[PDB]
């Protein structure tokens, strides 16, 4: 089991990447909590992967700020020492910065950017330390490296994701906190949501978006988080891991 | 005069690189209006450089989002239509991204990204369509490609406004909207407030931080300021301009 | 097993970086091929590793042009079609630019660069279009991302297979190749011939280079080659994966 | 005049960008030397900009080491010490690494990497120490930062540059040579060879190539790298200037 021992809290575990990474972790060996803002979606969530020995659901924002240490409490009550963060809770909107109202820009940074931070900032300060081979994984997306025209707000979003968490990571490894701190980077993933988009997943599989032709799947964002949450990368930190189809590369 | 007939507004124009900028836009033969938050500072500033035929002061905090309008129009009453815009104000904390407290985050985001936000936003608006030659000039730093361990939410900031730049650059080109958006990335620049900290310039100069082995000077970033405004760079929009002496090269 | 199926050929397999390449794929069950310029050190390596039913040695120096399709034939022979070529043979020369010879010029890229275009093109040729999941994996380095004046070739190189590596990544996903080509960038990793150079270990795990204080070892580039090997990397193409302790992220 | 008193060397200065770096140059004040494979070509192109006392053109191959110490020589005996070096001649190869001949990838080289390398290297050792402000500035692409399937041996060429510039310019910065070395990358020019090839600037005009929606010409390159030969960039060294219409911010 490559997290045989690991524990995870998956922020957004409820949905898409989000669930993936969990379902992925629980094979592995991790035991795992994921959160989402709705209930009925994820006590399914929890119970399509796993018993409550594996898998629990945490009903939480990532923009509420005082949930976040009740959440590293309840994990650890149940599982013991937290040693994973998967900051994967966000939201979109689709207004290019000139179109984007105060109320969205505010809205989308607060679970987007302060989620990100609340969950980076308490993760190092409680895993620090602990020889737990702790791993914070931030889900930034092709959208940290390339504008996107109708994705203003997201865009700044995802910037301040890449270079906030080599921050952390720097100082986590000068410190010898045992913490490493990375940044995934999905191009587009083919999920419910974007399923109900009428012809989103055909724009974006065009070859002048994605090369390959198609989009990809959650399991392709899950399986690099797992070779991140392992001691399998135990020599990297600070670095931005993409996995975008080609996107990026044009 | 290589800025012959524009109207800049320069935020954060009453000290250090926003007042080298302004120096130099009025040489080259723009009009300008310095922003600051402080009046005395702000007068004297506008007055070291020329007369109200070619710049002026306004008291005004970029974070302040009623105050954004009300600032393109002073400065059009005074100068005609705005052709350019320096989103410079900015401010920094010195703490990792584990000893930011919420306040310190919050206070430095809404500055140094709401800020950008809001003056790129609206210069957006007002400045599109109308054959100004428009330049939106977002002030990254180093800071906004590599992390700082004691620079959390500094580097937050600075990586939205690099990516969030390049969505709004790519808006305006593709609608025609005759606005570049580019950023500029200083290195450690010498101003008084560095002066005021002992030991600050030395440490900056060490190799192992700024190859040539000393920082910059005010005009550095003015001048790659005056071609980013300038027609000369008509043809670039949504880069990156990085001046540090080499620190990003290492 | 991860690789099962998957017949790999890695270059510069008998030392090193490569040496545990090989041993992590054959691991993962692979079959393997390891190249080398020296027979008795890769006869002793590929015993190491295991019988001839998964792994051999192949004598070639990566240079060598008319040698790459013998290479291909004699794997295929042993093992059937090849799906998996790591373009990991290097050299390194300690010369800034000004001091490089055109002698050392051109002996390092002949290998570090030639041979890795001689692999990537052949391997394009020889599994696209077979359904293998095929992975080209190309050995770039924390210098493909960062000068390093000591290293002035092995940065020309470096960089080289980076943006290179991008082109065939774009080629191979519009024509639906079945092919993906991606880089590696390590950062220092502990070597015997690291502990040849009196001193190294020592200066590479400087806070200034290395942030987390020490050098990595062979089996950190191992398990990220495994990912990009398998088809758990289906949807990751023409990008870049760094494991370098932090050396990047400052 | 913004370059009073620089003496520089313009490779591939007899057409397209090079002519147009080499026009703006001596508006500027600097005395020029362009080189050129074409003896009638370079005569008309030296005399279209100006007589002899700020203008000359040299017959030359940038792949011909020799020739560079004899170029440097001449261009010394005609104007004094040379103190700007732009490494701009270069070749183009339409093929995809696949389908790249050896002799293709060898000849492309030869210019477009080996001429950088001894412009560069020959740059460094006729310029270092002699308080000329010194400035060598080389042209990379944006193939330099992306791939583009149809120029694979283009791109190792622009990426090589790209890294091997930031050694030059670290170990010129470190060693207080006072010569800075910057990369420039040009996204899509028109030319007369653009012209002749039908189709080709409807292509690269198109939004999902080029957001501005056409393409740049000459003298958006020469801007930059005026500013770059000036005393203006005295504190940008190690830095890649990109003026493409967008073409790598999405
Ligand atoms: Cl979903
Ligand atoms: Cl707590
Ligand atoms: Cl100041
Ligand atoms: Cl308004
Ligand atoms: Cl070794
Ligand atoms: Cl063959
Ligand atoms: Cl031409
Ligand atoms: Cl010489
Ligand atoms: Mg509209
Ligand atoms: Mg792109
Ligand atoms: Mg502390
Ligand atoms: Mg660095
Ligand atoms: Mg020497
Ligand atoms: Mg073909």
């Amino acid at each position: 089991d490559r997290l045989k021992g690991k524990v995870a809290i998956v922020t957004g575990g409820t949905l898409g990447i989000g669930l993936a990474i969990a379902d992925k972790f629980v094979e592995e060996g991790a035991k795992v909590v994921i959160t989402g803002r709705h209930a009925d979606v994820g006590e399914k969530a929890a119970k399509s992967i796993g018993g409550t020995d594996v898998i629990r659901f945490v009903q939480h924002d990532a923009s509420d700020e005082a949930g976040w240490t009740k959440l590293f409490d309840t994990t650890e009550e149940a599982f013991g020492p937290v040693t994973t963060v998967v900051n994967n809770a966000g939201i979109a909107v689709s207004k290019s910065v000139e179109d984007t109202t105060t109320e969205e820009w505010r809205k989308l940074l607060s679970v987007n950017l302060d989620g990100v931070f609340f969950g980076t900032r308490l993760g190092i300060k409680r895993m620090k330390n602990k020889g737990l081979g702790a791993s914070i994984i931030n889900m930034s997306s092709i959208e940290g490296f390339v504008g996107d025209p109708t994705l203003g707000a997201y865009n700044a979003s995802k910037g301040a994701v890449r270079i906030m968490s080599k921050s952390a990571a720097l100082d986590c490894a000068l410190k010898d906190y045992d913490v490493r701190v990375n940044t995934v980077h999905p191009g587009y993933i083919k999920t419910p949501l974007v399923d109900d988009l009428e012809g989103a997943e055909e724009m974006m599989s065009q070859r002048t978006k994605t090369p390959m032709g198609h989009i990809g799947e959650p399991n392709d964002i899950a399986w690099i988080c797992v070779y991140l949450a392992s001691d399998e990368s135990k020599f990297a930190t600070g670095a931005e891991f993409v996995v975008d189809g080609g996107y990026t590369a044009q």
